[PDB]
């Protein structure tokens, strides 16, 4: 996958605005316990 991986942890809920700050694109999802990040 091409997910960007993060040291953000999450139980569920948003990881967007995480992720505009991680990545600078303000989209991903909480998977198994950590913010995944979406560039594309």
């Amino acid at each position: 996958g091409s997910q960007v991986q993060t040291n953000v942890r999450c139980q569920g809920g948003s990881c967007a605005s995480v992720c505009r700050r991680e990545i600078g694109v303000a989209a991903g999802r909480c998977i198994n316990g950590r913010c995944v990040c979406y560039r594309n």
